[PDB]
C-alpha cells in the first residue's frame, strides 16, 4: 500500500495537508474545552461578564480563522496532490497499454482493458483524493479530544472512555449484521424469484400455451413466504437499532449521573464535567466517522494494483524503444528457414510447423492453400507481431529481431481483409500513415489507388467525416483508402490478406491493378481466394498443413498436378417522471400507516425533549441557593433522561412496524401488480433491446426495494425531520425571544451551505465524467482496432492525441478542487464562527437580565442539536432520487396495455373447429427493423386435413411465418382467417387452446417430466396413462419409464439433464399431449437421428388426419409425403404446388432438390 510515488514537489503537498488536517481535527475539542470553561466562568458569575464572554468569543473567533486556514490547506493540498498522481498514472497506463505487446493483448480481454483504463482510474482517484484527508482529520479529533480529557481530568475521563466507545461498536457492529442478514434475506428473494426468471426466460412457449395462471399462483406462493421473511427481518432490525439507541442514551446518562455526583462532592468545575464529557463522544463519534475511507482506500490500493499490474509488465518486443539496428541500405530480400511458431492464445495447436521460403527484391510471392494451411498466420507473423517459436528468419542478410522494431515496422506495409480508417477525414487518416504528408501526395496516391472519384464525389472532397466504425463509406472505399495509406509509407515489403474478401469484381480488379503497377518497388506477398489474382502470380508456394510442397510458377504448377492444380481445377467450377400517484397507489394500507405518523411525530418530539432534559440538568447548576434537594432533583432530571430512552425504544420499534410491513407489503403487492402485466404482454417488448432477460428480472428486484423506500422512508424521514425541527423552534420561543431569531437565521444558512455543498460536488463528478469520457472515447477508438494502430507503428501519435485530450480535463480538476477546498472548509468555518456569535449574543443577553443562562444553554442546544439530529438522520433514508425514478418506470409498465388483449375476456369462442387457413394479401415487417418489409401480402390457402410445408433460402421468410400462424406479430395490412374467421376478431385464448406449435430450440419447465408433460395443457388433468402414451409416440416411453421415480427426474437447465433428442422428443409429446387440432412444426429436425426423428415424423404424419399439419425443415423426403409444398422466395409464395407438380416445373425448387442429386 505504498502506491503514492511522488514527484518530490507533490509530496510537500500531501505532506502540508496531513499537518493541516491534523491540526484541523484537533480543533473541535478545543473548541468544547473553549465552551466548557466559558460556562465555568458564567458558573462563577452566576460589567465583567461582558468582558469576559467577549474574551472567550475572540479566543472562539481566532480558532475559528485557524481552523478555517487549515481546512483549506489540507483539503486543497490533498484534492491537488491526487489529481497531479492520477494524472500520471493514466498518462503512464495508456503509455503502457499501447506499448504491450500484440501477443499480451490478444490473450488478454479487450472489454475489461478499456473498463479499467476509466473506471480503475476513477476509483483509484475517489480512494486517494481526500478521503485520506477526512481520515487523518477524524484520528486527529479522536487524538485530541482524549488529550484533552485526560488533561483536564482522569475519573470522568475514563470512566466515559470505558462505557461510551464499547456500546457503540457494538452497536455499529449489529447494524453491519443487520445489514448482512437484509442482504441474505434478499437473497433468499431471489431464490423464490428464480421461478419467474426461469417463467420469463422461457416465456416465448408460456404466452404461445397461454398457461400463465399457475406461474402467477406459484410465484404468490413463493412471494408470500418472501414477505414473511422480510417483515421478521425489518422487525429485528428496527428492534436492535432502537435497542442500540437507548443504550447509548442510558451510557451518557450515567456519565452525567456519575459527573453531577462528582461536582456535587466537588472534584471538578461543572463546565469542566461537561467539556470532558463532550470531548470523550465527539473522539468517539469521530473515530465512528473514520470507516468508510479506509474501506475506500483498500478498494483503491485493489484496483491501483490491477493498473500497476499492466502498468509495469516489460514486453517482449519494445515497439516504443529506439533499441535497434536501423539500416539505411535497403534491398528486398527475406528468407524464413524451418520457421516453427505456435500463436500463445493457444500453445497447444502449432500453426507453423517449420518450412523453407526465400524471396529477392520486387519478387511477387503468393500463398496457395486451405484455411489454416498457413498463411494468415506466415502474414501475421511477416511484421514481427508475434515472436516466432522457433525459427531463423533474416531480411536483405540481416536478422530481424536485432534491427529496431519501430523502423521495421514503418518500412512494410500491409491491406488487410477488412482495413479500417481512424474516426476522421479520409486526408486525416492518410496523414496518420506518415509522420510527414503533404497534400499533392495524398492525392498522388489517392490516383494511384484509383480513390480520386470516390474522394471527390462525396461531400467535403477531402474532409468527409468517416463514420463511427467507417459506416459511411463502403467497404471497397474502405479497401481503396487503406491500400492508399499504405502506399503512403512507401515501404520495402508489402503484404495483401484477403484482398478480394469484401471486394467487387470491379473492385478486386483495380486494387489488383494498383499493386501490379508498383509491385516492382519492393517484395509484395498476397493471399487471397481468387485464383485470378493468382495467375499472373510471379512465384506461387503452396503452404500444405503448416509446410509448403508446391513451389514454382504457374504453369509448372498446374503441370504438376499438384495443390495449385486441384485448386485451380476448383476454381474452375426519457422515462415520463410521475409526481405523486405512487401515494395513489400506497394508499390502499391507508390504516397501516397512520400509526407510523404518530411514531414518527412522537420520536421528533423525544430528541428536543432530550435536548431539554440536559438543558435542564445542566441548569441544575444555576442558583446560589446550593441545597441537598438540588442532587436529588438532579438526580430526578437524571431518572427522567433514562425514561426519555425507554420512551424512544418502544417508539422506534413502533416505526418499523408501522413503515416496514406497509413497505414489505406494498412490494409484495407491487411485485404481484408488475409481474401480472410482465407475463401479459406481446414478445415484440421482450424483443426490445431496453430490456430482454436478465435486464426485466433485476428491475423487478431493485425496484421492489426502491418503491418501497419512495412510498414509506421518504414520508417517515419527512415528517420526523419537520416535527423535530417544529418543535425545537417552538421551545426556543417558549424559552425564547431574542435569540431565538438569531439561531433560526444563522442554522438554516449553515444548512443550505451543506447541501449546497453536497450538491456541487455531485454536479462537479459528473462534470468531470463526462469532460473525461472525451478523451476516454477517444482512446476506445484507438484500443479497437489495436491490430491496425500497431500496425501502422504511430502509438506516439495516438498517445500524443490522449495527452493533449486529457490537458484541459486536468486543469478543470485542479481548479474544481480548489473550488471544493473553498466550499468545504468555508461551511465548517460558518458554522463554528455562527455557534461563537451565538455564544457571544447570548451573553450579551443575559449580562442585561434578559434571559437565563438556563434559557440560552436550553435554546442553543435545542436548536444546534434539532439541526445535527436531522442532518444525521436525513442520511438513513434510501436515496429518493433512484426510487422515484424506479416507481416512475414501474408506472409507466404497469399500464402498458397490450395490443393483443390476452387478459380481456372479448372474443369468440365457435364450439367446432375444422382446421383451414386463408391468408390474402397480408403484409408484416417486423417492428424490430420496420424499414425491413419481410412479409408483402403473401397468400396461403390450406382446408381441412392439408399437410403443408415451406421452404426456400434460410431465413427468407420460412421462419416469420409460423409466428404469423400464433398471432405473435399480426400483419400491417391484409387479411387472414382461420376456417372463415377473422384472426383478429377470434379470441385469442380459444385460438391459443386450439393450436399447437413445436419450436425449433425446444423449451422444458424446469420440474418433473410428468409436470412438465402435463403443462402440455391448461386446467386439465391428463392421466399418467396418457403420460405414458405421449411418450411411447414420442419414443420415450422407456425414457418415461426409467425417469427416476417413473415421472419425477427434474431437468437442469437449457435441459442439459437430458440429451437434445431426447429433449426434443418429450417437447413433442408435450405438444402432442394437448391435443391441439392443428400442428405446426418449425425446424422440428433441427437435431435429430434417423430412429428419433423417423419416429417423430411418422407419428405425426399418422396421426395428422383430423388435424392440420405445418412443417418447416429441409427434409426434401419428408415434404414428399407432405400434401402440399410452398417456396417462399424473399418474402413472396413463388413456387407452391404438390411434389410432383413442383418436380415437373423446372425453378427454384428444382435446384434445390437437385443441390442433392448425387
Amino acid at each position: 500500500s505504498m502506491f503514492r510515488y511522488s514527484n518530490w514537489l507533490d509530496k510537500l503537498y500531501m505532506v502540508v495537508g496531513t499537518l493541516a488536517a491534523i491540526i484541523h481535527g484537533a480543533g473541535l475539542p478545543l473548541m468544547m474545552l473553549v465552551f466548557g470553561e466559558m460556562t465555568d466562568i458564567f458558573a462563577n458569575a452566576g460589567m465583567n461578564l461582558e468582558e469576559d464572554m467577549t474574551r472567550y468569543a475572540y479566543y472562539y473567533s481566532g480558532i475559528g480563522a485557524g481552523v478555517l486556514v487549515a481546512a483549506y490547506i489540507q483539503v486543497s493540498f490533498w484534492c491537488l496532490a491526487a489529481g497531479r498522481q492520477i494524472h500520471k498514472i493514466r498518462k503512464q497506463f495508456f503509455h503502457a497499454i499501447m506499448r504491450q505487446e500484440i501477443g499480451w493483448f490478444d490473450v488478454h480481454d479487450v472489454g475489461e482493458l478499456n473498463t479499467r483504463l476509466t473506471d480503475d482510474v476513477s476509483k483509484i482517484n475517489e480512494g486517494i483524493g481526500d478521503k485520506i484527508g477526512m481520515f487523518f482529520q477524524s484520528m486527529a479529533t479522536f487524538f485530541t479530544g482524549f488529550i484533552v480529557g485526560f488533561t483536564r481530568g482522569w475519573k470522568l475521563t475514563l470512566v466515559i472512555l470505558a462505557i461510551s466507545p464499547v456500546l457503540g461498536l457494538s452497536a455499529a457492529v449489529w447494524a453491519k449484521i443487520l445489514s448482512s442478514f437484509t442482504d441474505k434475506e434478499l437473497l433468499a428473494y431471489a431464490k423464490a424469484g428464480a421461478v419467474a426468471e426461469e417463467v420469463l426466460a422461457a416465456i416465448r412457449t408460456v404466452i404461445a400455451f397461454g398457461g400463465q395462471k399457475k406461474e402467477l399462483e406459484r410465484y404468490n406462493k413463493n412471494l408470500e413466504e418472501a414477505k414473511r421473511i422480510g417483515i421478521k427481518k425489518a422487525i429485528t432490525a428496527n428492534i436492535s437499532i432502537g435497542a442500540a439507541f437507548l443504550l447509548i442514551y442510558a451510557s451518557y446518562a450515567l456519565a452525567f449521573w456519575y459527573g453531577t455526583t462528582l461536582v456535587l462532592s466537588g472534584e471538578y468545575s461543572i463546565g469542566q464535567v461537561l467539556t470532558v464529557f463532550f470531548s470523550v463522544l465527539i473522539g468517539a463519534f469521530s473515530v465512528g466517522q473514520a470507516s468508510p475511507s479506509i474501506e475506500a482506500f483498500a478498494n483503491a490500493r485493489g484496483a491501483a494494483y490491477e493498473i500497476f499490474k499492466i502498468i509495469d509488465n516489460k514486453p517482449s518486443i519494445d515497439s516504443y524503444s529506439k533499441s535497434g539496428h536501423k539500416p539505411d541500405n535497403i534491398k528486398g530480400n527475406l528468407e524464413f528457414r524451418n520457421v516453427h511458431f505456435s500463436y500463445p492464445s493457444r500453445k497447444e495447436v502449432k500453426i507453423l510447423k517449420g518450412l523453407n521460403l526465400k524471396v529477392q527484391s520486387g519478387q511477387t510471392v503468393a500463398l496457395v492453400g486451405n484455411s489454416g494451411c498457413g498463411k494468415s498466420t506466415t502474414v501475421q507473423l511477416m511484421q514481427r507481431l508475434y515472436d516466432p517459436t522457433e525459427g531463423m528468419v533474416s531480411v536483405d542478410g540481416q536478422d530481424i529481431r536485432t534491427i529496431n522494431v519501430r523502423f521495421l515496422r514503418e518500412i512494410i506495409g500491409v491491406v488487410s481483409q477488412e482495413p479500417v480508417l481512424f474516426a476522421t477525414t479520409i486526408a486525416e487518416n492518410i496523414r496518420y500513415g506518415r509522420e510527414n504528408v503533404t497534400m499533392d501526395e495524398i492525392e498522388k496516391a489517392v490516383k494511384e489507388a484509383n480513390a480520386y472519384d470516390f474522394i471527390m464525389k462525396l461531400p467535403h472532397k477531402f474532409d468527409t467525416l468517416v463514420g463511427e466504425r467507417g459506416a459511411q463509406l463502403s467497404g471497397g472505399q474502405k479497401q481503396r483508402i487503406a491500400i492508399a495509406r499504405a502506399l503512403v509509407r512507401n515501404p520495402k515489403i508489402l503484404l495483401l490478406d484477403e484482398a478480394t474478401s469484401a471486394l467487387d469484381t470491379e473492385s478486386e480488379a483495380v486494387v489488383q491493378v494498383a499493386l501490379d503497377k508498383a509491385r516492382k518497388g519492393r517484395t509484395t506477398i498476397v493471399i487471397a481466394h481468387r485464383l485470378s489474382t493468382v495467375r499472373n502470380a510471379d512465384v506461387i508456394a503452396g503452404f500444405d498443413d503448416g509446410v509448403i510442397v508446391e513451389k514454382g510458377n504457374h504453369d509448372e504448377l498446374m503441370k504438376e498436378k499438384g495443390i495449385y492444380f486441384k485448386l485451380v481445377t476448383m476454381q474452375t467450377a426519457i422515462p415520463p417522471v410521475s409526481f405523486w400517484r405512487i401515494m395513489k397507489l400506497n394508499l390502499t394500507e391507508w390504516p397501516y400507516f397512520v400509526v407510523g405518523v404518530f411514531c414518527a411525530i412522537i420520536n421528533g418530539g423525544l430528541q428536543p425533549a432530550f435536548a431539554i432534559i440536559f438543558s435542564k440538568i445542566i441548569g441544575v447548576f444555576t442558583r446560589i441557593d446550593d441545597p441537598e434537594t438540588k442532587r436529588q432533583n438532579s438526580n430526578l432530571f437524571s431518572l427522567l433522561f433514562l425514561a426519555l430512552g425507554i420512551i424512544s425504544f418502544i417508539t422506534f420499534f413502533l416505526q418499523g412496524f408501522t413503515f416496514g410491513k406497509a413497505g414489505e407489503i406494498l412490494t409484495k403487492r407491487l411485485r404481484y401488480m408488475v409481474f401480472r402485466s410482465m407475463l401479459r404482454q406481446d414478445v415484440s417488448w421482450f424483443d426490445d433491446p431496453k430490456n430482454t432477460t436478465g435486464a426485466l428480472t433485476t428491475r423487478l428486484a431493485n425496484d421492489a426495494a426502491q418503491v418501497k423506500g419512495a412510498i414509506g422512508s421518504r414520508l417517515a424521514v419527512i415528517t420526523q425531520n419537520i416535527a423535530n425541527l417544529g418543535t425545537g423552534i417552538i421551545i426556543s420561543f417558549i424559552y425564547g425571544w431574542q435569540l431565538t431569531l438569531l439561531l433560526l437565521a444563522i442554522v438554516p444558512i449553515i444548512a443550505i451551505a451543506g447541501v449546497v455543498e453536497m450538491k456541487m460536488l455531485s454536479g462537479q463528478a459528473l462534470k468531470d465524467k463526462k469532460e473525461l469520457e472525451g478523451s476516454g472515447k477517444i482512446a476506445t477508438e484507438a484500443i479497437e482496432n489495436f491490430r491496425t494502430v500497431v500496425s501502422l507503428t504511430q502509438e506516439q501519435k495516438f498517445e500524443h492525441m490522449y495527452a493533449q485530450s486529457l490537458q484541459v480535463p486536468y486543469r478543470n480538476s485542479l481548479r474544481k478542487a480548489h473550488i471544493f477546498g473553498i466550499t468545504f472548509s468555508f461551511t465548517q468555518a460558518m458554522m463554528y464562527f455562527s455557534y461563537a456569535g451565538c455564544f457571544r449574543f447570548g451573553a450579551y443577553l443575559v449580562a442585561h437580565k434578559l434571559m437565563s443562562f438556563e434559557d440560552v444553554l436550553l435554546v442553543f442546544s435545542a436548536v444546534v442539536f434539532g439541526a445535527m439530529a436531522v442532518g444525521q438522520v436525513s442520511s438513513f433514508a434510501p436515496d429518493y432520487a433512484k426510487a422515484k425514478i424506479s416507481a416512475a418506470h414501474i408506472i409507466m409498465i404497469i399500464e402498458k396495455t397490450p395490443l393483443i388483449d390476452s387478459y380481456s375476456t372479448e372474443g369468440l369462442m365457435p364450439n367446432t373447429l375444422e382446421g383451414n387457413v386463408t391468408f390474402g394479401e397480408v403484409v408484416f415487417n417486423y417492428p424490430t427493423r420496420p424499414d425491413i418489409p419481410v412479409l408483402q401480402g403473401l397468400s396461403l390457402e390450406v382446408k381441412k386435413g392439408q399437410t403443408l410445408a415451406l421452404v426456400g433460402s434460410s431465413g427468407c421468410g420460412k421462419s416469420t411465418v409460423v409466428q404469423l400462424l400464433e398471432r405473435f406479430y399480426d400483419p400491417l395490412a391484409g387479411k387472414v382467417l382461420l376456417d372463415g374467421k377473422e384472426i383478429k376478431r377470434l379470441n385469442v385464448q380459444w385460438l391459443r387452446a386450439h393450436l399447437g406449435i413445436v419450436s425449433q430450440e425446444p423449451i422444458l419447465f424446469d420440474c418433473s417430466i410428468a409436470e412438465n408433460i402435463a403443462y402440455g395443457d391448461n386446467s386439465r388433468v391428463v392421466s399418467q396413462e396418457e403420460i405414458v402414451r405421449a411418450a411411447k409416440e414420442a419414443n420415450i416411453h422407456a425414457f418415461i419409464e426409467s425417469l427416476p421415480n417413473k415421472y419425477s427426474t427434474k431437468v437442469g437447465d437449457k435441459g442439459t439433464q437430458l440429451s437434445g433428442g431426447q429433449k426434443q422428443r418429450i417437447a413433442i409429446a408435450r405438444a402432442l399431449v394437448r391435443q391441439p387440432h392443428i400442428l405446426l412444426l418449425d425446424e422440428a429436425t433441427s437435431a435429430l437421428d434417423t430412429e428419433s426423428e423417423k419416429v417423430v415424423q411418422e407419428a405425426l404424419d399418422k396421426a395428422r388426419e383430423g388435424r392440420t399439419c405445418i412443417v418447416i425443415a429441409h427434409r426434401l423426403s419428408t415434404i414428399q409425403n407432405a400434401d402440399l409444398i410452398v417456396v417462399f422466395q424473399n418474402g413472396r409464395v413463388k413456387e407452391h404446388g404438390t411434389h410432383q407438380q413442383l418436380l415437373a416445373q423446372k425453378g427454384i425448387y428444382f435446384s434445390m432438390v437437385s443441390v442433392q442429386a448425387g
